[PDB]
């Protein structure tokens, strides 16, 4: 049994390199704030237990069951589920002691997205190994990743890489944080450039006389095709609890600012029915508009440059698991 | 096999200290009634028999495998599926007998969400960990929950967590209950502003006179347009068995309205087709229109201030499994 | 090996009881015909192979891994997929010889769901246990159901659960039938009502006088959001291979209903293009066509009343397994 | 280790007797050319060497587990996962050496339909096992099916079952063919019968006058209408590499059929706008028009009833594995 | 534990020749970038220390559990999911040690598209097989490939397959390269069709007089279906990072040529209302707008017969692991 026990470094607690390979990002699903990859992790240390002479057994390195030599079993806070892609991993084992395993996982782990300048976003994604059946004083551990991501044509790219190892811990664990970035051009396309169609369809609409009877039937069969993309904008975007993203903010304020156009056409053309003073109403409702649209571009357009998020902390962020 | 056997404490069952971590609570599925959630589960309790004296063992705490000493098997009643992180645990066991075993799961559990106020409505959701295969007169358990939640940026947060055992029972068990809010806008502003904003350009259409042959398609076009938002949120919003969200009634009503002011429309135009008595009669309906819409809103806004559901509590949960 | 092979309860088969608490019933698939629910068996026997004397051993009560002595292995043929949340559970053996075994299983069964009244619609789902490796003059089985369930607040109730041995077997075995009932409102206020409004709308817009350059327009995007409804009931009911619920053909008839008023509408007006003939055609098609539906509303109703479905047993449920 | 080996029968290769009851056949996905299915499979054989005297063990059969005595391991080739709802099955052995296995099992295996004639189509499931790690000298097979399927009502029915041991085969294997066919009203209510409706109604629209304001906008009306059911159709619908559903084309068909018929008017209506040409022309056209129709309704009717497809085998079909 | 390591070649490296059957390819997903495979491995080396006299045992060949003796355990990085249809393989070694294991395993490995000439788009499909737990020096592999794919009738066909041991490499590894054609004409007549024929009408509606009010409902009604049909399609078509597809651009520049031709008929009707100068500039626009589709037209099929993709290689592509 002591065989299975970790070794002793004596006073300083036993030291694993672990290198960490991201074979591919897959799925980012800002809807469920999950992000999917995959990793290769080569943990290496020294277990002066295992080492053999060169003279009764020729082999210069020979491979054990996982179960048999101790190995640190590692766990991800943040994971929604890990698939390790070997039932039973073998560990390497040279004529000097070093133990080396390789573990191939695939882990859907929780990510913070911010979304609020989305689709042009960037966020922050951590993958905390823990080794919970340890402590810091027994084990340490030395995180190198390597970015080796097969895959960089998809709407979010993986642009920053890095490793650390949290000061003043007491369940030995390393974080492995990426920033994506989405680059992705299938939400503007689908969206902005619809919205911002249909707004100056409308806005040009505005030309025609309050008499006409194409005016009103005009206007309500750009509102409903606005309510329509506004629906699957809104049914495609996910909300946040505190920042929500601008992009259903400034499609709300369109389709405000539709529904009053329609409004004010149909309710003009109605006092009308019953130059006149609903005409002149109309003219310079239209000029207001014209204004208001503008307005309300330029004003987003500032707003988009100089927004800011100070989404506070989560408990387990804030109060990290296994410190002090 | 006296190993396997669970620990003697005397007379007096043995005592299971439980610490939860809730590390997240991602899918909450109102339409399937599930709440998804991971969690960190810390158990520790005292083994005599695995005690060893220092002088014969150096080491101050070993790891054994689960399935060589006595480790309590934990079900969830109202998990739908769980996913253990470690295939094989390995528990933590001190000089002093005291063993300490670390368990990472994922489990989708069944919450009975009170939908009666969505989209702002609070729930409580229910893990209940039982010992099936103990005794309560042979195992204790003190349950501790800690709030470490990585993720607070979701439509749903949890804004209360606590953990008790429950008295007179068989089976020793023990419940961790959380409180869930809801704060997506989501629903809001893709559902609610555009059921208003149809319903107040409605009641502006019915301004216009009832020999114009625009005001028939308007309106029309207004019922298609709030037939295919109604479809949405009915589609979107789960259906209980005995308190239905108010949002489905709200906007039945909003839609039998607006079907009511398309039908007297088209029927006032065809007679009047065929001052005349037809519009005053629209008049007249106008009037009454506008002041129904605005006491049904009132009303409405009433009910939901002074709403109650007493659903009545399901066998599981009126009689609960193991007790007595 | 002896101690694996099933008791000798002598020329009498082996009795095993069976409690089965069913802890919920969450998916209720009716496009899949399937039904999801979570179980928790408790299986007691006796084995007087294990049983001990109080004095050598003073544990009254002792836990085996269900490998090591002898378990009936269940295998439900309905099921779709089992998951047992148990790896490896635990037996209970008492001095005595009494064997009792606790497992909890999340299982998706085939269930027939008649379909004919939906949404009011009943329907019978059968879970049959068997021990496939053992014989029936070896094992006999008593079944007790505890209805247990957590969650009432659903669109399907259980509100009947007995248990049975069906005779003249030769697979031992045991089934629990429940009894499905359909509670959900969501079906009916989001397509009858729809439905109805559309069709009366439909009614009344015919009073447009032939001439009259609105009428066309206006049935033609009633009908077009008629179709839009259909399309999304069709896409929503499941298609059963003899007994087709009544709600799709129902929708097909007040869709042709609608689509030969629009026909005629146009028909005659254009006729007219080119009191005049059309003109009294058109109206005794209105008297006719108010008429009809009023005719097909009362049929329909009637056949809802005394409407009956002798659907043939499948082979499964005419010769079931392990019979004779 | 001699166990554990397959059993000599001498000269002979060693012949095992499989029984195949097919529970359910629940998943039946055209998209992705799958078919779902449950099983259990019988398999016996004789084993002279587990062949005990009566007097020395009393017991007239027992029980081993799988892992213990040889077991023939079947693997399905076109199966995208297999799913043993047993862990660990239990071999049952008689006192003469004659060994009984129960497996049961859901399988997901790829079916190459044939969906020329959807809805109306018949296809040929094939599930083909392979005992790979044997050879057809060491291990014969004789496979008999029973059809105990425990639903009937659903899209797809299966007619015809079947078993076959294919000669001059180096991989002991044998294959399970069933026929499906599909009884679905669903697809002919969804779709069929709305795009004939329309097809009339346009038809019948077509007798409006040239000069009318309302023929235009009800043309336009309806190939929307049309336009939203062709794409419900092809999103339904899969796409084969070779022989496509008769009912794409169709619907195409009748789609250009309609764009035709509109862009005729709008082009006529705006060539009068600029008895006079235009006027002839629309009568001449709409003449052809119907004519063309009642053409290709007959033509397609005539095709439905005389299509044939040569689909070429695929490499596996032609070429079958372990063969010669 | 020496039978458990792998057999000595003596200098050169064992050598194991791997078959590989491709039996399908079944999930070919555009919007996640992954493939979905079945492959059966045929994997044969040499182990002289398992060989037997055939005096001592009269059996010419045995089977052994994957666990007894060493099997090279292959991991592929690119994988998604392995999911190996034996839980444990059973490996056939002959009387002069040619041990021989067949493994099937239903994987999903990301494949990088090349969709810039979506739907006519040819991919490259890597699997990669590593030897993570070996040592170059220590494993060598000869990879044939064999195709096996028992369908052919989807919508992706592999018209290519090959096998490559890369030089070079410290890990070893064997890669299967397969070629994906897309022939499914579902995206053809579903988008493309309805889009040129949307545009041909909006062409010849161009055609109306600017003072017929019939002509703004008709292209704002095609502008509406143009909407629906864009939002159908770029939902449908994934957004790669660099190289989105053609089809995408193109729709877009359509829809903008649709919005702009409907903005210019509102704004000249407008002020027309307010032969004249708006009518000498709606004909001088209306065949600018032909001259410019005609143009767009034969722009964009130059550029289809004529673009190129210079994706820049991922890092995983670019430095693959295990090299040098
Ligand atoms: C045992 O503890 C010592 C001290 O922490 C480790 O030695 C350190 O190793 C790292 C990198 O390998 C160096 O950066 C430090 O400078 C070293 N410190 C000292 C004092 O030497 C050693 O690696 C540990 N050995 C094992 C097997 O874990
Ligand atoms: C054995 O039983 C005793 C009595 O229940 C336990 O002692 C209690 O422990 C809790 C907290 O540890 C205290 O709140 C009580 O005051 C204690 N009661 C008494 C009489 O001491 C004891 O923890 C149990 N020991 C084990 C190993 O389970
Ligand atoms: C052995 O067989 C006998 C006879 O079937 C079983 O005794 C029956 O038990 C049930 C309920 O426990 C009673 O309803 C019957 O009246 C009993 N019949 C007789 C003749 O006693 C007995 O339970 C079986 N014992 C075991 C261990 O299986
Ligand atoms: C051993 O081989 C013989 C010959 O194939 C098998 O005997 C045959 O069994 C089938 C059905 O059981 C009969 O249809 C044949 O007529 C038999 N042939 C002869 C020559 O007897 C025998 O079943 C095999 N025994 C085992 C244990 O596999
Ligand atoms: C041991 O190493 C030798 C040399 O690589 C291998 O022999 C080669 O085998 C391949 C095909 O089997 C031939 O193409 C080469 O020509 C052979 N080279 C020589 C020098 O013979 C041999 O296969 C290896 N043996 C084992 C068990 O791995
Ligand atoms: C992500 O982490 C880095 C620190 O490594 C920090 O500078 C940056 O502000 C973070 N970005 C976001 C969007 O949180
Ligand atoms: C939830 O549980 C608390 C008790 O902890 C109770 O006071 C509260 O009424 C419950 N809330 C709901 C919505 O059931
Ligand atoms: C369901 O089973 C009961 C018998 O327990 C039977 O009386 C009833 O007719 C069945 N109901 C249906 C809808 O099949
Ligand atoms: C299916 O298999 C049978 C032979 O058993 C054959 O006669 C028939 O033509 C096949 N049907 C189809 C649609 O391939
Ligand atoms: C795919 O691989 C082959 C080499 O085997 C290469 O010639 C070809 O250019 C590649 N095709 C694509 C689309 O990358």
């Amino acid at each position: 049994q002591e065989s299975i026990q970790i070794p002793n470094n004596g006073s300083a607690p036993l030291l694993v390199d672990v290198r960490v390979f991201v074979s591919n990002v897959f799925n980012v699903d800002i809807l469920r704030y999950t992000m999917s990859s995959m990793l290769l992790l080569r943990l290496s240390w020294l277990d002066t237990r295992l080492a053999w002479n060169t003279s009764a057994h020729p082999r210069h390195a020979i491979t054990l069951p996982w179960e048999s030599l101790w190995t640190p079993r590692l766990t991800i806070l943040e994971a929604l589920w890990v698939d390790w892609r070997d039932q039973s991993p073998q560990a390497r084992v040279d004529q000097d002691g070093h133990v080396k395993l390789n573990l191939a996982l695939a882990t859907e782990t929780n990510c913070n997205f911010e979304l609020l300048h989305f689709p042009r976003d960037h966020s922050n994604c951590s993958l905390s190994f823990y080794a919970l059946s340890n402590t810091a004083m027994e084990l340490e551990f030395q995180a190198h990743v390597v970015n080796e991501i097969v895959s960089v044509k998809r709407e979010y790219v993986v642009y920053d890489l890095k490793t650390q190892v949290p000061p003043q811990q007491l369940v030995p664990c390393f974080q492995v944080t990426l920033r994506l970035k989405n680059t992705a051009l299938k939400s503007i396309i689908a969206l902005l450039v619809p919205a911002e169609a249909l707004l100056l369809a409308d806005v040009c609409g505005g030309l025609l006389p309050l008499r006409a009877i194409e005016r009103i039937g005009y206007k309500v069969t750009l509102l409903l095709s606005y309510l329509v993309l506004h629906s699957s904008l809104v049914q495609a975007l996910p909300s946040s609890s505190s920042c929500n993203p601008l992009l259903i903010y400034y499609f709300t304020i369109l389709l405000l600012l539709l529904f009053l156009s329609t409004i004010e056409t149909v309710l003009l053309a109605g006092l009308l029915a019953r130059r006149s003073w609903p005409e002149t109403a109309d003219r310079i409702f239209f000029l207001v508009y014209v204004v208001g649209v503008l307005c309300t571009q330029f004003v987003f357009a500032g707003i988009w440059m100089w927004a800011a998020c100070k989404s506070d902390a989560a408990p387990g962020e804030a109060a990290p698991h296994g410190r002090r």
